[PDB]
């Protein structure tokens, strides 16, 4: 719809920032797009790239996800709300993979990195799918930054959709590791107030989201609306000030406006 066009345009106005959205629609191969080439700050919504990296190498290393990680002091970020509890222990590399994807650790999305090989073999892993815009180029805390003009750890919203569709329903992984993929998306917790929010109840969702300076709000998902063909939608938000408080609500009111 034009309609949907002057609404995400009006919902872009009253938030004060910077919206980008792209909806995939696979039961006719349509795109809702607003901003869908501009670049924005991922924050933690690269953690699915780097979680989908370590599964794709497990498809040539059968026993690598129960492979062990040392916890020390020294690993702790900013915000480590599962790896706190087994520092002086080891976590397997799907505990890490868990904890990133459903509780945006930041020790777990590090190991993660690290293992592949650092942030240019997480990038490579993108190219190597076909996904040609985004970059990871920071480790964590540093890659949520996103300072406005600051091309690093910034991918489209065109290419974030294109890019998480191959993952969770295309055929980016073998059928293993899209199927833990999927189950670990479903099971996020940090997602309830953004896409999810703009969505009826009784869809299901599998969504990762991502918060950083300037106000960045983001959130990519799989969607299975009842009875219905699924959806990818990405929703990125960034806004002018420094200090801006999140606007997960704008991402809500921006699922609202491309699924009604
Ligand atoms: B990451 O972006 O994911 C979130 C997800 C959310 O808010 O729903 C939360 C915690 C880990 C991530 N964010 C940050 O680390 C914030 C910042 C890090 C450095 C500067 S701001
Ligand atoms: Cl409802």
């Amino acid at each position: 719809t034009a309609d949907v066009q002057q609404k995400l345009a009006e919902l872009e106005r009253q938030s004060g920032g910077r919206l980008g959205v792209a909806l995939i629609n696979t039961a006719d191969n349509s795109q809702i797009l607003y901003r869908a080439d501009e670049r924005f700050a991922m924050c933690s919504t690269s953690k699915v790239m780097a979680a989908a990296a370590v599964l794709k190498k497990s498809e040539s290393e059968p026993n690598l996800l129960n492979q062990r990680v040392e916890i020390k002091k020294s690993d702790l970020v900013n915000y480590n709300p599962i790896a706190e509890k087994h520092v002086n222990g080891t976590m397997s590399l799907a505990e890490l993979s868990a904890a990133a994807l459903q509780y945006s650790d930041n020790v777990a999305m590090n190991k993660l990195i690290a293992h592949v090989g650092g942030p240019a073999s997480v990038t490579a892993f993108a190219r190597q799918l076909g996904d040609e815009t985004f970059r990871l180029d920071r480790t964590e805390p540093t890659l949520n930054t996103a300072i406005p003009g600051d091309p690093r750890d910034t991918t489209s919203p065109r290419a974030m959709a294109q890019t998480l569709r191959n993952l969770t329903l295309g055929k980016a992984l073998g059928d293993s590791q899209r199927a833990q993929l999927v189950t670990w998306m479903k099971g996020n917790t940090t997602g309830a107030a953004s896409i999810q929010a703009g969505l009826p109840a009784s869809w299901v969702v599998g969504d990762k989201t991502g918060s950083g300076g300037y106000g960045t709000t983001n959130d990519i998902a799989v969607i299975w609306p009842k009875d219905r063909a699924p959806l990818i939608l990405v929703t990125y938000f960034t806004q002018p000030q420094p200090k801006a408080e999140s606007r997960r609500d704008v991402l809500a009111s921006a699922a609202k406006i491309v699924t009604d």
